[PDB]
This record gives C-alpha cells, structure tokens and sequence, in this order.
C-alpha cells in the first residue's frame, strides 16, 4: 500500500 499514499501525497 505505497501507490495510494504517493498520490495523496503528490495532491
């Protein structure tokens, strides 16, 4: 579970 928390990240 790394992609989601990248985005949420990036936004």
């Amino acid at each position: 579970g790394f992609i989601v928390k990248r985005f949420k990240i990036l936004v």
